């Protein structure tokens, strides 16, 4: 759904990799478990540089997937972590949690119509 | 306290239930808690069914005890969950847990009113 | 740093404190760490006096160290619990563990910058 997932990504992604789609909708969950894992650790840590890789390794992850709001706020903290600027940190995690949730819920209603 | 309980509701129960009305306080808190980590169980699972069946419970038990809004919350979880537009059950289970929370303090505050 | 830090309390107690400044730092993460994890404990027990305590010590010492945002939660806390008012605790809670978590991350950030 819309604007959560950009069908646009999506539609051309199902269509391609055929029965590797619904493995792909899997591994983006725990791909994105672990990031959001490793993201607390880095805040918890206050080490920036690790806040910054992770942002922009989740920002493709999600684009790749059509996670198009996910991989916004992915930017928004890879940004700030570059500049140095982490009082947003905790709040753009969260929203990354809010957001991820959704995605997380539609992927794996998708990933049901699937053997 | 308006508008999270209605009062009238639970005067009504105190009156019919007299000694019982203390222990009810006590179940709606226990019964809500297991509800909620069903609910959190239920989503993880992409469970549409079980998150129905779950909401339309808890609606109802948050009907019986004056819950209000904490019971406009269920029924709108309910509703998604029977429709299977999941895309706001994760945002509608945060919200019942920040309205279960007010619920919860003013009925452990009323209970300290009794033995 | 601004509205979450009053950066000129701290210039005053950096100059003061010079090299006890960067224990302080880490004093207050654990001491306000404490305080929350007694805030929700209250809040479970539905204890309003120990609300009302906890939220005046917090509220103090979040002023010391310049974080005037998550004193001003605290004071909420404080003066509600005192009127037995618990229906706002939940939120205020939540609202001093977002704030907090802002004032933990500056303050990780600046503790790197001594040995």
């Amino acid at each position: 759904s819309a604007p959560h997932l950009d069908d646009r990504v999506l539609a051309s992604l199902q269509e391609v990799m055929e029965d590797e789609y619904p493995v792909l909708l899997d591994t983006f969950v725990l791909d994105s478990e672990e990031r959001l894992r490793s993201l607390h650790a880095a805040l918890q840590a206050g080490d920036a540089q690790a806040l910054r890789h992770t942002a922009h390794s989740f920002k493709g992850g999600s684009s790749n997937m059509g996670a198009v709001l996910l991989a916004g706020y992915c930017k928004e903290l890879e940004e700030s972590a570059r500049r140095g600027e982490l009082q947003r940190a905790p709040a753009l995690i969260e929203q990354m949690e809010r957001e991820f949730a959704i995605v997380r819920i539609l992927f794996k209603q998708e990933r049901q119509r699937y053997r």
